[PDB]
């Protein structure tokens, strides 16, 4: 409590000494109060004018059009403390884990250099506004140092003045740049250096891209074993106890000499103890504290809940496989067996997952696993969407299981060789081309954003005809040399101006390592589409007429585009597709 987050309550009070108040009609069980002060202000999604003028047929389907327009009772819900036996078991996995993820990898420090190259390439860091206006400005300023250096040497001293939570199934925790730089110079490494990669981690998929995660999902399909299995959690975020962030913490002891205080600073000072304001509108701001859930940056919040995923599902195989009797208590010889398990098969245990955060494949040893939910129970990783003692539905073919928003189709090449494709409903991926975010687009910024969503297409969706299609139609209504452009930043290889065949090459072909014969594709009619039955089931409008005229008729929807950019230096893209041909 208040001897830690006092010294930041302190401050505030006084920068509003003229509005402080002890409120008696506040809305919060859960969190700590403290009071409140006078403010008073608010961003709504606005639709690309280049992508749905090239989109016409859409224009009458809800799904898409709907998806344009517009929990925080669950952010204030309580976690119970886990069972003694589920805490032995949380520690030892942890204590094993790190050791495991650290074996070929070094603990480090980022630097200010670092921080600024990734500011000046507009990355999200999650940031507020005042005294300087952009990021940018603020990495020059030697000023803002020296606040950074005030917080810093208060962190080695075990107390922190500046660092505060904003709070605006979502909920984002935006902090000063400041805070931003302390956290990225003391956990970056997580991310900066690849700790949750496949060949580092066996389960996890940091840095695979969207055209591997289907070539995982059929290797994990290949392992002897029961049905795939994908519980997704009921609010991840919210279901975070204080035992998981010690278990995280325990990364610190990896670490030395500045890293390992600073380290465990940022765990002591922000992650298990946090200070938050929020609006209220009856508007005045609550200056709200709590010590459990998450609320980190997106970034290190990624790779944290990975690592507790990781810990979880490795303990349900436990459970599935009997290794412990019961949650209540772990005897000695439990321990030892506990243990064992981890030395002789974790590994392997782990190759049989794909994990992305929240996000959850497991193909187990065998069916037990599906009732095996008294230790899941216990963490607080509620399943989703059955009730809590009901077993678990597993798939059994890797073609149906869902996995980062996605499904991965198996698709032969008229030559014989095998692509595994990504794919979702098509009214999703063509709502969101609609939609951009923020003020201030110029026509142009418009046009660019248009086609990185195109070059997408072009990429990972080829297979789908409405979308090779309308990529086409959009690249050739956009000038030939524009840039793709986007201002919240995976593997982006069709964020690019070199030719899109010659991308399509090097990444499904050339650097493939799932495609033994490596012959280049000549033109875009080599590669395929999905059976015209498959394009229908996850979604195409092929066989309507609105689609037909569409079609027949696009040469004059890329004109009319045209035509309201201006005259400009443009390429015809369709005749690369066989009905453009002649
Ligand atoms: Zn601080
Ligand atoms: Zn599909």
């Amino acid at each position: 409590n208040l001897d830690i987050i006092g010294k930041r309550i302190e401050k505030i009070k006084q920068e509003h000494e003229t509005s402080w108040h002890y409120d008696q009609d506040h809305p919060y069980k859960t969190w700590a109060y403290h009071g409140s002060y006078e403010t008073k202000q608010t961003a709504s999604s606005m639709v690309n004018g280049v992508v749905r003028l090239l989109t016409k047929p859409w224009d009458i389907i809800p799904m898409v059009t709907q998806m344009a327009m517009t929990f925080k009772e669950k952010v204030d819900t309580r976690t119970q403390e886990p069972k003694e036996g589920t805490k032995k078991l949380m520690k030892i996995t942890a204590e094993w884990l790190w050791k495991e993820l650290g074996k070929k990898k070094t603990p480090r420090m980022c630097t200010r250099e670092e921080f600024t190259r990734k500011v000046r390439s507009n990355a999200a860091l999650g940031a507020i506004f005042n005294k300087w206006k952009s990021a940018r400005e603020a990495v020059e300023d030697s000023g803002f140092w020296e606040l950074v250096d005030k917080e810093r040497n208060l962190h080695l001293e075990g107390k922190c003045e500046t660092c505060v939570y904003n709070m605006m199934s979502r909920a984002i925790w935006y902090m000063w740049l400041g805070a931003r730089f302390l956290e990225f110079e003391a956990l970056g490494f997580l991310n900066e250096d690849h700790w949750f990669s496949r060949e580092n981690s066996l389960s996890g998929v940091e840095g695979e891209g969207l055209h591997k995660l289907g070539y995982i999902l059929r290797d994990v399909s290949k392992k002897e074993g029961g049905a795939m299995y994908a519980d997704d959690t009921a609010g991840w975020d919210t279901r975070i106890t204080l035992e998981d962030l010690k278990n995280e913490e325990m990364v610190t002891n990896h670490m030395e000499g500045e890293h390992k205080k600073l380290a465990e600073a940022i765990f002591k000072l922000t992650y298990q103890n946090k200070v938050v304001r929020v609006q209220r509108p009856t508007t005045v701001m609550d200056i709200i504290s709590r010590r459990d859930q998450r609320g980190s940056g997106q970034v290190v919040t990624y790779g944290l809940n990975t690592f507790t995923n990781m810990e979880a599902q490795l303990i349900r195989q436990m459970e599935g496989e009997g290794v412990f009797k019961s949650i209540q208590h772990l005897t000695v010889t439990e321990e030892i067996a506990v243990k064992n398990w981890l030395v002789r098969v974790g590994r392997e245990r782990l190759s049989r997952m794909a994990i992305s955060g929240d996000d959850c494949v497991v193909k187990p040893l065998d069916d037990r696993f599906a009732s095996a939910l008294t230790a899941l129970n216990d963490m607080g990783k509620v399943r989703k969407d059955i009730q809590q003692w009901e077993p678990s539905r597993g798939w059994n073919d890797w073609t149906q299981v869902p996995f980062c928003s996605h499904h991965f189709h198996e698709l032969i090449m008229k030559d014989g060789r095998v692509l595994v494709v990504p794919c979702r409903n098509q009214d999703e991926l063509i709502g969101r081309a609609r939609i951009s975010q923020g003020a201030g687009w110029s026509l142009r910024e418009t046009a660019c954003l248009g086609k990185s969503y195109a070059q997408m297409w072009s990429l990972m969706y080829f297979h789908r005809r409405d979308l090779r299609l309308a990529a086409n139609a959009i690249c050739s209504a956009v000038p030939s040399h524009w840039v793709p452009t986007s201002r919240t930043t995976a593997t982006h290889e069709w964020m690019t101006t070199e030719d899109m065949l010659t991308v399509w090459n090097r990444v499904w072909i050339q650097e493939n390592p799932w495609m033994e014969d490596k012959t280049p594709v000549e033109s875009w009619e080599e590669i395929p589409y999905l059976g015209k039955r498959e394009d229908q089931w996850c979604g195409s409008l092929i066989g309507l007429t609105s689609r037909a005229t569409w079609a027949k008729n696009i040469q004059t929807a890329i004109n009319q585009v045209r035509s309201l950019i201006g005259n400009e230096e443009y390429t015809d893209y369709m005749p690369s597709m066989k009905r453009f041909r002649r």
